[PDB]
């Protein structure tokens, strides 16, 4: 009843162009079995959304990568938020929600926007730049570590650590093995910065520690919650912003609409998140036998959710393969859905909005003008190099 497919959704050939295989995955049925890794897969919007919103059966506490924490040792101590279920999830979630709250965004908006404006003006003086290293990486690097309250020394470990975290959700392929082997210096750096004395008063890290006073988290929980922000908080936005610039570069008509109304910046970013889905996949593990899409899945089985595929499913989206900055994006699963829906989404959207706003106001054209190189990661979709010429407005 369930179709078996040999597609390896973690192969380099798949990463290079996932779209035909994602259609095959959707069209084979609502639920598939992936023989390469012995996991179930869901690739249509309806089932991906349903699984995300069914945490009592499709749990996160046994890991959201391929590895089942009941069977294997986690490569690092479990995330108190990503890799926890309610009720254990609830209070640490509330702390991060408050630390990255709407009220908090007020305190960082002027600086984040100023930094985006300045970066775009700087890039316009150069003309011919790499939209990854010089923009998608450089901009979040210029604002997020500071907002975290990180010291200067050691920041070169941030992106490598994140790449490791995202590769480690994958199967034990070469990407994962290479990421984990020797990773100790990256881990040592991040773990050290999670300790209270290393975090600047006022920053996100210190604010997490401040919540230990309230009874919501204990002092020994705080470093792991800071670790969560240092895991997801930089690399995901790098790939979100890179996705947005790549979209604007490929769809000049949409760059022109954005220029004509810069207030579309926020939705232009949200649409980039749907269109590229920088975070491609997460797993769940069944806590019990469960029927899904007419398919009976046993207990303790890994289920792979294709978020990127769900975000391009023609059953749900009109012209899913088009970048449309005025699309009604609500309901997309690029930030997840339900109890684990991205707790850093206000920070992500703030960064994306203010960068797209700066481009909207200052740039007339974005032309790809050199070889484009893809970056391969078991979880992240994005580019390694995106040479572009920026034409000033
Ligand atoms: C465009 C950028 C981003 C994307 C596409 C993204 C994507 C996601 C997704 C899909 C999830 C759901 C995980 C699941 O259901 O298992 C998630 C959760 C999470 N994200 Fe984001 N993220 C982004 C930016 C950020 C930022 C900026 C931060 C922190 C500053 C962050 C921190 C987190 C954390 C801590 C969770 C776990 C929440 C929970 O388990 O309750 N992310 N993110
Ligand atoms: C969305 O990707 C991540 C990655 C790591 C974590 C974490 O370490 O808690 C959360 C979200
Ligand atoms: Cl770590």
């Amino acid at each position: 009843t369930i179709p078996h497919l040999a597609i390896d959704p973690f192969s380099l050939d798949f990463f290079d162009d996932p779209y035909p295989d994602q259609q095959t995955l959707r069209d084979a049925g609502p639920v598939v079995y992936l023989d390469k890794w012995n996991v179930y897969g869901v690739a249509r919007y309806a089932e991906v959304h349903a699984v995300l919103n069914d945490p009592t059966t499709f749990c996160s506490s046994r890991g959201v990568g391929l590895s089942d924490f009941k069977k294997e040792k986690p490569w690092r101590p479990p995330s108190l938020i990503l890799e926890a279920d309610p009720p254990a999830h609830t209070r640490p979630r509330a702390v991060l929600s408050k630390v990255l709250s709407p009220a908090t965004m007020k305190t960082i908006r002027d600086g984040f926007a100023a930094a985006a404006d300045a970066k775009v003006d700087e890039l316009l003086q150069r003309g011919c730049i790499d939209a990854i290293a010089d923009l998608a990486e450089a901009y979040p690097l210029s604002v997020f570590p500071d907002a975290m309250g990180l010291k200067q020394e050691g920041r070169e470990h941030l992106l490598p650590y994140a790449g490791l975290v995202f590769n480690a959700f994958g199967p034990p392929n070469e990407l994962r093995q290479t990421a984990i082997e020797r990773s100790a210096p990256h881990q040592a750096y991040v773990n050290e910065q999670c300790q209270r004395p290393n975090l600047a008063p006022g920053g996100f890290g210190a604010c997490i520690h401040a919540f230990t006073d309230t009874g919501e988290i204990t002092p020994d929980e705080a470093p792991l919650l800071v670790r969560s922000l240092l895991s997801a908080g930089l690399d995901a936005t790098v790939n979100g912003i890179g996705a947005a610039v790549y979209c604007l570069a490929r769809f000049p008509g949409e760059l022109q609409r954005l220029r004509s109304d810069p207030t579309l910046a926020r939705n232009a970013f949200e649409e980039a998140v749907r269109f590229e889905s920088p975070v491609q996949t997460f797993f769940r593990t069944t806590t019990r036998e469960v029927e899904l899409g007419g398919a009976v899945i046993g207990e303790g089985e890994k289920v792979l959710m294709f978020l990127g595929s769900a975000n391009r499913d023609p059953r749900r989206w009109s012209d899913p393969d088009l970048y449309d900055i005025t699309r009604k994006t609500s309901g997309h699963v690029g930030f997840g859905s339900g109890v684990h829906m991205c707790v850093g989404q206000l920070v992500a959207r703030l960064e994306g909005e203010v960068m797209l706003s700066a481009l909207a106001r200052k740039v007339a054209a974005i032309d790809i003008d050199g070889p484009v190189k893809r970056r391969f990661n078991n979880t992240l979709r994005g580019l390694e190099s995106l040479p572009v010429k920026l034409t000033p407005a």
